[PDB]
């Protein structure tokens, strides 16, 4: 295989020779240099947005991959210039990633219940790396996890303090923001190619009557998501 060794390692991690498995993902995968500005920004995002109540583990970045899923950017076009585009976290079990990279993030079918979907059947993201990392269900035995950075086209946000359990938004609303008590310091936000990166260290939001500790972002159209990076993380438990 002519692929870089980090990419070979990733392929083995989420699965028949290696190259056919790579072509099975239908995804261009490049290694972001560890000494690049991209990598510095992403490591800062990981460092600053770890919650205090997720003190069960520390996160260390092993490898950062730049991913382009076949056809995804072509279908994100309708939302490419939509205001309020943010770079957000999405965690998931390693076992799922083979699907995620080949089919993209997807929404539960209409026949599925709304139980367990705090803000309806959609695609969920976080601005706190620990909140997304919790959804990797990493164990002390296998302390390596995968997590996505995705450009989400949030547009006009429906800001909610309590759960709705429905996936239908009012007219002129493109996403839902679950308001948490703690948000990244907005004066530290930066723009990485027209896309906001809320990598500020956590502070209080002032939102009082909220059921969430940290923010959530939900979109209800797969075309509103554009995966940009895939991180491999060492979980260091206490
Ligand atoms: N992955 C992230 O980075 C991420 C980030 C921020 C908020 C997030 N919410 C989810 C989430 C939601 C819903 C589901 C989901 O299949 N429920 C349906 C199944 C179900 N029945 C339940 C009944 C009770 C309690 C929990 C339940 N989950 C999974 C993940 N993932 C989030
Ligand atoms: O009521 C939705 C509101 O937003 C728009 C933006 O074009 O549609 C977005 O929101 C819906 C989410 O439920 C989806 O129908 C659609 O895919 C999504 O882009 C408008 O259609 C509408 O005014």
């Amino acid at each position: 295989s002519k692929l870089p060794k980090p990419v070979q390692d990733l392929i083995k991690m989420i699965f028949d020779p290696i190259d056919v498995n790579y072509e099975k993902l239908k995804t261009d995968i490049k290694v972001v240099d560890r000494d690049s500005e991209e990598a510095e920004i992403i490591r800062k995002y990981v460092k600053n947005t770890h919650a205090t109540t997720h003190n069960a583990y520390d996160l260390e970045v092993i490898d950062i991959f730049k991913i382009e899923r076949e056809g995804e950017c072509q279908r994100y076009k309708p939302f490419k210039q939509l205001h309020n585009r943010r770079l957000l976290w999405h965690g998931s079990r390693t076992t799922n990633f083979a699907g995620i990279l080949s089919q993209g993030l997807r929404i539960a079918p209409p026949e599925a219940p709304v139980t367990g979907y705090m803000f309806g059947k959609g695609i969920y993201f976080a601005d706190m790396v620990s909140k997304s990392a919790n959804y990797c269900h990493t164990s002390q035995g296998d302390p390596i996890g995968l997590i996505l950075l995705g450009e989400v086209a949030l547009g006009n946000m429906y800001e909610l303090k309590h759960a709705s359990h429905i996936s239908k938004l009012p007219k002129g609303k493109h996403s839902v923001k679950g308001l948490g008590k703690t948000t990244p310091d907005p004066s530290a936000n930066i723009s990485l190619d027209g896309v906001d990166v809320p990598l500020g260290t956590g502070i209080s939001s002032g939102v009082n009557d909220t059921s969430l500790l940290y923010n959530e972002y939900i979109v209800y159209d797969i075309a509103q998501v554009n995966l940009k990076y895939l991180l491999k993380l060492k979980f260091n438990f206490k």
